[PDB]
């Protein structure tokens, strides 16, 4: 169900066919008392605050158990029943033995997200500077910059609203055309060729300026591109590794012993 | 007393009455040992060889107080760390050294405390539409030698009570002048930052007293409160609700909390 | 081997003399299984992810084995094996599904190595109704492929003596050209990014080998020694010293170490 786009007149591609999970609320839950004995070492070697919230805090059960008290639609409570290992990722738990613990609540779901990398194009050069994970929102879209912030599983995406920026949907058609009159998108600019590499989440873009060697490789089949003076897309289906000048790109993971 | 003031001008919100603790500089202490041994080591073994926060295994509670009474520094430095000896543990290190012959030894790592008790507070910030503008730089601000200085990611900033406890390693260096930018957006005394748009934009920012509301446009914004039901609904304006009197805030389809929700206990 | 310049006219200084070696891959390895209790607990505690990668995890020699099957230079497998520390930090171990117990290990592998790499530090330099300026892009920059790569955020870069490992997932490539704004701020072969205030500013940063001293206005300033006590008063103006010299810095009341203060030991 995930798709990327490759946008040439930009340098940019978009990974797309997610689906949202936004955090605009927390749960608590007061928790009194050989599962004793992990809690307490817990504790004391984080200082009294800890994350993820671990089983022992809380056990698989009692955390379903809770997630059927919470205010929420019932595909809500599925869908955090189906994650409870990022759901325990995005919690806290705090000691006050009494300890409270704190749980997201997801404000919306199952809204469009997508990610956004980028790349130098050269003609002077432009790079676009606002990477990172979008979110449609209620009727806008959240920008979220920080890359700690989003967690993915498969084709679902938790965000975190806490410090996002609130956007208009006109930043889209900065995809396509850098120079929009409808939204002025952000940009860096240099006055010097640059060449580099951005690994995607399905391929790789390749920027290759001036005198620099760039090519492409299959582990069987060795070097199946040449490069020269642009701004390139390619598929982790048919390559696994990049090269620009003396520096090796990996597109794919690459499986050991 | 912890207060909010919402400013309807700039759409923003401010977080008063804390007071600071900015460290600028590290204690260093060595730690030697011939069950608790147990626990060392397997804290070091996780964590290849560097830990933090600082545990009681590593380093007991009376311990601490007593190398808190060692430092160089004010009596009410070493009185305000001993009332927090959780966030110190949270800001300290804990570093594994040679592999000796007859002993385990290791290095801990506590934070110093360049300046104190003095005020801090928080800026929240939402959309404002006539175009819109919203202001950029949220986060903690603190009061420091006549300037001020500004800690943009929140990672960096620990709080208890009216207690602020920041690292002043990544910090920003502004002039005080920056305060009334939360007045006025286009004061003749120091240039905001801003962010802009040319269409409309609906959002809402849960904050520490309350949540701001930004409703613009043909976006249907709303406010609930448990008893009772719909209190408020919202056309095109940039509004403040206070945690007492409502709970829940609704833009378009999304819901936000005002409140922390109480569950089963 | 490593150095620092302070530059006067851009108030910034700049630690130089490190090598490089930056992540652009990674190396995967599926493992099946007292240890096992270890294992277990580590990944209850963590929900089924942690990083760094104990010991636990994968030994001291499972390690080298696996350093050495991976598709890389000797001299990269050399560098790994004396960083088994820094290599730990950088890898993640993830449980599967199901005294059976399958989880994958997570490598780094580091599509290049050796360049120069430069920590970059920066304070406010004020002038003349005053205007002020301080330059925004402070953290590690590494040679790649002959342009810069850039790292913003502190969290991504590991450094032990000389050599620094970055990764180069969130990093911006820039052109060599921006080592002009260390000289020049209003250089015209780069656009420098800068902060601006129309008021006086004073700070003070701690670098590797020192500090910067920000002293304008009626703010006073001083160094010290711990074996000679005060021995510089500053006036308007920015200035540089060294972790050899001084100890402490003062910026009105609020007191900078320029050194890590060396306490009382204790025995168990």
């Amino acid at each position: 169900n995930i798709t990327e786009e490759f946008y040439q007149s930009t340098c940019s591609a978009v990974s797309k066919g997610y689906l949202s999970a936004l955090r605009t609320g927390w749960y608590t839950s007061v928790i009194t008392i050989n599962r004793l004995l992990e809690i307490t070492r817990e504790f004391s070697v984080n200082a009294g605050v800890t994350t993820p919230v671990s089983t022992y805090m809380l056990t698989n059960s009692e955390l379903l158990s809770l997630i059927n008290d919470m205010p929420i639609t019932n595909d809500q409570k599925k869908l955090m029943s189906n994650n409870v290992q990022i759901v325990r990722q995005q919690s806290y738990s705090i000691m006050s033995l009494a300890y409270v613990v704190q749980l997201p609540l997801y404000g919306v779901i199952d809204t469009p997200c997508w990610k956004l990398h980028t790349s130098p194009l050269c003609t002077i050069c432009l790079t676009r500077t606002d990477r990172g994970w979008y979110c449609d929102n209620a009727g806008s879209v959240s920008f979220f910059p920080q890359a700690e912030t989003c967690k993915v599983q498969s084709n679902r995406v938790f965000c975190d609203t806490m410090n996002s920026l609130t956007l208009p949907s006109e930043v889209n058609l900065c995809n396509v055309d850098i120079f929009n009159p409808k939204y002025d998108c952000k940009i860096m600019t240099s006055k010097t060729d640059v060449s580099s590499s951005v690994i995607t989440s399905l391929g790789a873009i390749v920027s290759c300026y001036g005198k620099t060697k760039c090519t492409a490789s299959n582990k069987n089949r060795g070097i199946i591109k040449t490069f020269s003076n642009g701004c390139d897309y390619v598929s982790n289906k048919g390559v696994d590794t990049v090269s620009v000048g003396n520096t090796l790109y990996y597109v794919n993971k690459q499986e050991g012993k």
